[PDB]
């Protein structure tokens, strides 16, 4: 069968997808139905209809990998090469990317009471330039936070160097503007869903990042 091909016997019995629940395949045969009509009509992923949808899709798949990064880097994985995916979860790399574009516009329609236009523009753009690399730097924040890494010592230091990276490239260089993003952040709790982060790997993170900052 399709997951003992990617999971191991230990990980299967974690993994809520493993379970072959009815409830959980109608709730996503539902998410599915709801993208292609979505899709085939070229709705604007920042339609209301399209944004909540999205936000579905996050929250069912976060409870759904366990809330377990390297979970959710499995199933991408098998979106680039387990031939059974499309056929047996209905879900397409081109459903995905509609999803994506509808989950970012969830948080840019957040971000619009924060920013003036010009930042709005700015991250509208380059959201998506390094998106797919937060999953991997989320495991390695994970592994940090549960071998308490020391968050100032050179190790941690990498990874709070990493954030920045990330982080700049979404919010721009300017001082003023990141402060902005950093308060809403605070402010708004839809705007760490579908990041996989826990409030244990979040302070963890936001130590280094603090040590990296004062300094
Ligand atoms: C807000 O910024 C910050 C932060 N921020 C963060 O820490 C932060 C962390 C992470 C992130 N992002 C992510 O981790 C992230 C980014 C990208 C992704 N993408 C993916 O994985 C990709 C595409 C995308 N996209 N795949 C999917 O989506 C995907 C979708 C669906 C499936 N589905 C299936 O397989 C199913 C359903 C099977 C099935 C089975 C059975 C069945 O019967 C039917 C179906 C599988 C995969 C996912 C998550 C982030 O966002 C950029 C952050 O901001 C931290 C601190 C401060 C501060 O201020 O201190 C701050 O400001």
């Amino acid at each position: 069968h399709m997951y003992d091909r990617w999971f191991s016997q230990q990980e299967l019995q974690v993994l809520p997808f493993a379970e072959q629940d009815e409830q959980r395949n109608q709730t996503w045969l539902e998410l599915v139905g709801e993208a292609q009509q979505l899709m085939g009509e070229r709705c604007p992923a920042d339609e209301p209809r399209a944004i909540a949808l999205a936000t579905r899709w996050m929250e069912q798949l976060e409870q759904d990998t366990a809330g377990r990064p390297e979970f959710l880097t499995r199933l991408n994985e098998m979106h680039a090469a387990e031939p059974q995916m499309r056929e047996q979860t209905g879900v397409t790399p081109e459903m995905i990317d509609f999803i994506t574009r509808a989950f970012a516009e969830s948080k840019l329609a957040i971000w619009a009471r924060y920013l003036n236009a010009e930042e709005l523009a700015f991250t509208r753009q380059h959201y998506f330039d390094r998106l797919m690399e937060w999953p991997a730097l989320v495991a390695d924040l994970h592994r940090a936070c549960r071998e308490k890494r020391d968050p100032a010592s050179p190790e941690g230091q990498q990874l709070a160097q990493r954030w920045l990276a990330l982080f700049q490239s979404y919010a721009g260089k300017d001082a003023q503007t990141q402060q902005k993003f950093r308060y809403a952040m605070e402010q708004e709790p839809h705007l760490m869903k579908g990041t996989w982060m826990t409030s244990e790997v979040l302070s963890w993170l936001q130590q280094a990042i603090g040590v990296m900052m004062r300094q």
